[PDB]
């Protein structure tokens, strides 16, 4: 009973006749299935993590210069030269400075002069390259039981991977029996003009060309280590106006920029390894090897005094909670629904084939009601319990 | 002789007549002056520092959120409420939740709830106003003395300030007496509508107006920390669209964007407190109180040789290093110019009335001979010295 108490919950008809129950998993969604002589399916699709991805570019935010090393020459005397200027962890920059006498040049006139920067970058993105079959949603099956604490607890569920190649599989579902599903995974983004972006804990989806249009100085991805930063002129830059010293400064971190940049491309949270996307999934439920939870039960022939007071859901439906105070011990609960006297069945009910499993272990149940009075009858003749209703 | 050997240098004659003399000192510049019987000084301005600022605001580009504490009531009992709403380290936003049996409310519904993050700014920029009758100039003036090592020292000078209404103050410059300078600091940015924002160890200048409507957390300027920052939520950012629990999040270091914002903006280099800006301070010295380094000598009668090959300076000027092998001691250097033959004078002595101190002691002399060929002669007729020179 998790999605009991969930905002979007979907309430799924068995269409009398066939097995077959086709279905509509959302994130932040949630549906409640049943059929005849079938248990009532809660059936929830909890994440839609991408299993392994290919890191295709990565581009710089951050950037730290280390060790400055310079070498300059006088008038007439070619360009100066360092080694550094080979290097691809430094980035250099030539000039003129005047020099005279004064500097160390017995002439006078416009010198030579060369800067480089040992480039280190800190912090840096990832753009990554996901597609089609590479996801792994998680589906959570939580079977109608009438368990004591069952209602709302998105624990107990009977979990069931599904993959794109591994379309259609079985959950095994504890005295219930097996729930073959057959889904198909569409999704509303082409993973073909998009790239996954992450950013520390973070992660969008954008345009592969806007990605590569970035400014933003790249090494086209790779793990353990000691990049050749791409374009370090993108956040390194010189400053010399006045011919005497140059200066090297970096950017400072486009961490910022970044996200009021990544405006309405659509977010996605990383975990920390896997992620949550937003993919209406389309199933279609084989009710087939589906059992129930025994109709070889006898019906119950005490009382049942309702231990928490009745409440209705978001929708329309009501959750009772009722001790039995019988010895019967496994058997049926008596639901009769009254129209306000006793003439006919308006109403119908949700958690399928209420049981009693313990004399000591109180039984929830989820009824959807008549519009307007109504009139409930859980239990037989002697003291039988009655609980009035109003609807709408 | 410190202007020896700069690149924008500016030769101000002395305008045969009276003594006052007017210049246009400036960042980058370098003016040598010059008059009849006055020595050759060599005006700089060093600094435009400005003296003591207050921070008018003060915006903050990085937040870091901690000790996040909330409170969620049940549906049909009002919102839920901490006594951190109404800190102001702390911002809160209310928002609504599912709740039902399951996560501890009895009643279905949605259910109220605040959470609140005490937010504390990491870095910060600040945001000053300084007006004109504020700054003092640092005008650096050495006077060509001719001395050994002299040629393009940045260090010899003798200082001078000049505050803005500290207007027109004298230098003494040893045996040569003391300059007057009637200086009138004029500046091209109205310091009326521009705010200097500092950040880090860099600084700009910008409009008020716009200063103030940047989108960061800002604390009217204050020292000795603990602020109360104030629109806290342009960093801080809130997510619930499952409505299950509420998310904190902050907006991570906005440097990168400032820089990349403060791009049109003029730069200055805060360099530890003070900072340099563009500014060409015009002055007019006054030559009257400024004596010359003895007439009172004698001619020196024997010989000098070059002891440094002579070269040309960047505007058409040569600088001669010469020792006397003589023993006259103090007296003055016969500086005789030649058109190639010996008819008349078509150049001039930069170096005012070049004198040797000490026998021992080279002497530097700035001459400007005249266009094509010409022939010099330092000294007396023994022997004397001859530097045949091309101009042009
Ligand atoms: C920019 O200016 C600086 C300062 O100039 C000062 O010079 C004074 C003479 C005086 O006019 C001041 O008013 C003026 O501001 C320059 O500096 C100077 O650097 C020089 C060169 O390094 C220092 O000269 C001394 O040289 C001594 C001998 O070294 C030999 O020289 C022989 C020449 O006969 C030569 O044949 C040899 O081959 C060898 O090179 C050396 O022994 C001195 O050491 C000093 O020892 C005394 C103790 O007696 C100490 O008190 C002193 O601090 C030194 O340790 C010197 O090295 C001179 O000291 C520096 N002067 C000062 C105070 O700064 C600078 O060079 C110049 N820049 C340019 C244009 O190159
Ligand atoms: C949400 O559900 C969990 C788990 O509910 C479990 O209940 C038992 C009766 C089985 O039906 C089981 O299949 C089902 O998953 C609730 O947490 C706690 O569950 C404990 C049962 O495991 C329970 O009792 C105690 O005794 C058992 C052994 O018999 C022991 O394993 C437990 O550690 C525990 O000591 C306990 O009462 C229950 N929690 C409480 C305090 O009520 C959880 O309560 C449910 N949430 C809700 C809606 O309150
Ligand atoms: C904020 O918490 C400060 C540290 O207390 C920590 O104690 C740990 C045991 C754990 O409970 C953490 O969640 C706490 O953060 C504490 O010193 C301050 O008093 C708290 N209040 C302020 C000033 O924010
Ligand atoms: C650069 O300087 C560091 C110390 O700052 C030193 O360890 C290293 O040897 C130098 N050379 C390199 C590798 O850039």
């Amino acid at each position: 009973m998790r999605c009991v108490g969930v905002g979007n919950r979907d309430f799924v008809e068995g269409l009398s006749g066939a097995t077959w129950v086709d279905v509509v998993l959302e994130h932040g969604g949630c549906v409640t299935t049943m059929a005849k002589n079938k248990p009532t399916l809660d059936i929830e699709l909890q994440k839609t993590e991408a299993t392994q991805l290919a890191t295709l570019r990565k581009l710089c935010i951050e950037g730290k210069i280390t060790n400055i090393t310079t070498d300059s020459r006088c008038p007439t005397q070619g360009e100066a030269i360092l080694p550094e200027e080979q290097d691809q962890n430094y980035v250099c920059k030539h000039t003129y400075v005047d020099r005279g006498w004064g500097n160390g040049c017995g002439l006078f006139g416009k010198g030579s002069l060369v800067t480089c920067a040992k480039f280190q970058c800190l912090e840096s993105i990832e753009g990554k390259i996901v597609q089609h079959e590479n996801l792994k949603y998680t589906v959570i099956i939580t079977v109608h039981t009438g368990d004591q604490h069952q209602v709302g607890n998105e624990t107990q569920g009977v979990t069931a991977e599904i993959t794109s190649q591994a379309s259609t599989a079985e959950a095994i579902l504890p005295e219930y029996g097996t729930l073959g599903l057959e889904c198909s995974p569409r999704t509303g983004l082409d993973f073909n003009e998009m790239i996954l972006l992450t950013m520390k804990d973070k992660a969008w989806m954008v345009h592969r060309q806007w990605f590569f249009d970035l400014p933003l100085p790249w090494t086209s991805g790779a793990t353990t280590k000691t990049p050749t930063w791409n374009r370090k002129e993108l956040l390194v830059t010189f400053k010399n106006a006045h011919a005497k010293k140059q200066e090297v400064v970096v950017l400072g971190s486009q961490e910022g920029a970044m996200h009021t940049a990544l405006t309405g491309a659509t977010e996605i949270q990383t975990s920390g390894g896997t992620s949550i996307f937003a993919g209406h999934l389309k199933c279609r439920l084989k009710m087939d090897k589906l059992k129930l939870k025994g109709m070889s039960y006898a019906m119950c022939l005490n009382t049942f005094v309702l231990k928490k007071e009745v409440s209705e859901t978001q929708h329309g439906t009501i959750l009772i909670k009722v001790e039995y105070k019988g010895e019967d011990a496994p058997c049926k609960i008596p639901f009769s629904t009254e129209d306000g006297q006793g003439k006919a069945h308006n109403g119908r009910l949700i958690t399928a084939n209420p049981v009693v499993t313990k004399k000591e272990e109180p039984v929830n149940i989820e009824a959807e009601p008549p519009f307007g009075e109504s009139n409930i009858v859980i239990g037989i003749g002697d003291k039988a319990l009655k609980i009035n209703w109003y609807r709408k």
